[PDB]
Order: structure tokens, then sequence, then C-alpha cells
């Protein structure tokens, strides 16, 4: 570490602090990150995990009971960009190229059986030539993913899939999908789709919105570990009512991107063919940094 000088604190993420730092032998400007054997070679296998929508793993340093991970350092993340971009929202076309690009960090990610786990417009970086990057993709399966942060701050609900406050415990790359859905109609509403504050608001706020799920459209919900017979049986909503707006290819990829059953949800590959996209293009953001 002494071949690092930290610039300034960039955050607080879920397993430690993360710094802009440079790197004193290649003059590298970095973003740092300070955190058991089977964490370093699962973070080791990371390192190989390449693509231009993941945000790179440089390096590996474990000294003293401390983990230090370096990254590839982005600008701006896509949670200060939406609160940036507030009273305008994020344009439309924008919001598809934003959508296309994390789609294909995923269908890539998954491709090689890595999931997220615990996707947030927080740990989704973008850059001034409209590049748009996942960061900490395969931590959560290295260190769990806790209540509360290392600073104590509470762990964000609002993007957890159903399954996962269902109580499956192995769940699939689907979860992903459920997270960058909720991301998606947030982009374009410019309010959170499910800004739950604990478990059972959480799963209430989906269920009010998509419906109580039952057995016909998710064969097998009644059986998992935290469905209740008691919770209240609220009647689907119209997602034209949920994401105005969104036009028909819009609105009907983000319901595949809901579907409760995990294993109806759509894919990042098949997502990627979707209508939506015929008109794909990469506008530059509007970056002041
Ligand atoms: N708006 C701002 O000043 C602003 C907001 C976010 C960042 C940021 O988190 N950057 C990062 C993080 C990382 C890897 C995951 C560790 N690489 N780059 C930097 C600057």
């Amino acid at each position: 570490m002494e071949n690092f000088q930290k610039v300034e604190k960039i955050g607080e993420g879920t397993y430690g602090v993360v710094y802009k730092a440079r790197n004193k032998l290649t003059g590298e400007v970095v973003a740092l990150k300070k955190i058991p054997s089977t964490a370093i070679r699962e973070i080791s296998l990371l390192k190989e995990l390449n693509h231009p929508n993941i945000v790179k793993l440089l390096d590996v340093i474990h000294t003293e009971n401390k983990l230090y991970l370096v990254f590839e350092f982005l600008h701006q993340d896509l949670k200060k960009f939406m609160d940036a971009s507030a009273l305008t929202g994020i344009p439309l076309p924008l919001i598809k190229s934003y959508l296309f690009q994390l789609l294909q960090g995923l269908a890539f990610c998954h491709s090689h059986r890595v999931l997220h786990r615990d996707l947030k417009p927080q740990n989704l970086l973008i850059n001034t030539e409209g590049a748009i990057k996942l960061a900490d993709f395969g931590l959560a399966r290295a260190f769990g993913v806790p209540v509360r942060t290392y600073t104590h701050e509470v762990v964000t609900l609002w993007y957890r899939a159903p399954e996962i406050l269902l109580g499956c415990k192995y769940y699939s790359t689907a979860v992903d999908i459920w997270s960058l859905g909720c991301i998606f109609a947030e982009m374009v509403t410019r309010r959170a789709l499910f800004p739950g504050d604990s478990e059972i608001d959480q799963l209430f706020r989906i269920f009010r919105t998509l419906g109580t799920p039952d057995e016909v459209v998710w064969p097998g919900v009644t059986s998992m570990p935290d469905y209740k017979p008691s919770f209240p049986k609220w009647a689907r909503q119209d997602f034209s009512k949920v994401v105005p707006p969104l036009d028909e290819d819009g609105r009907s990829l983000l319901s595949q991107m809901l579907h409760y059953d995990p294993n109806k949800r759509i894919s990042a590959k098949a997502a990627l063919a979707h209508p939506f996209f015929q008109d794909v293009t990469k506008p530059v953001p509007h970056l002041r940094l």
C-alpha cells in the first residue's frame, strides 16, 4: 500500500471505505477499496472476468489482515447522476443506452456463472464517453450481504428480488435482472419503484404493485421458507400506471424483467434481443466534474 497516495475519500461501501488514489509506479489514478482463504481465491477469479461494462479489478492486495481491491476509476455513479438529473429526467435515449450496456455486462458475467446479487444505482459507474459499468460484481458471494455496513449504514433493500425476500437460499442470475428492472423503472419515473424500509415493507410494496404472488403466477411460491398464508392478497396494477411515459416496448421488457417466477424472468441475453433496443444509440451524458 506504500505504492498508493490517497487523493480523497469517494465513499463508504458495504464492506469498507473507497478512496480515489494514485499509483506511484504507473502514475495511474484508481479507486481503492479497503475490505479468509475462500475469499482470496474467489476474488482472484474476478481479476479474469473482464468486460467493457464491468469496472476493471486491477489488483488484489492482502496484507496484515486487511484486503485491498484496486479498481479502475470512474468519475460519477448513477445514483448521483439520477439526483443531478431530477428536475429534467435522464433523456430516454440515454436510459436505453445505459440499460442495453448493463444487460451486456450481466449477459457476460452470467455466461461465466457469476452473479452480482446486490445491484443498485450506487454501484453503477459512468464516464464522459457514455459508458456505464457494473461495480462490485462477485463481492457478495465472497463476503456476504450484511444488514448494515461497516459504518452501521442500512444496506438498501429496494432492488432485492422477491425470491431472496421469501428465503430462497440458492438463487439464480434472475436476481440481477430483477434489480436492473427496478433501476430501469427508477431512471424513467425519477422515483424508486419499491423503496422498502424493512423486509416486510419491501415485500408488501412489491405485492401492492405486482399483485400478491400465488401458485398460478409462481409455482412453488407458497412453499417458500418465509412465505406466510396470512399475507394480504393485493391485485396487480397495469404498468401504464407504474412507469408512464415509457412506451409499449419498454413496458413489455420491464414486465418480463419483473416476472415473479425467476424461471420465467427474462435472461440478460434474451433482453438484448428485445424490440425496445431496435433504435438504441450511445449518446454522450451531460457531466460536469
Ligand atoms: N460524483 C463524484 O465525484 C464521484 C462519484 C462516484 C465515484 C466512484 O465511486 N468512482 C469509482 C468507484 C470505483 C470502484 C468500485 C470501487 N471506481 N470508480 C467517483 C466520483
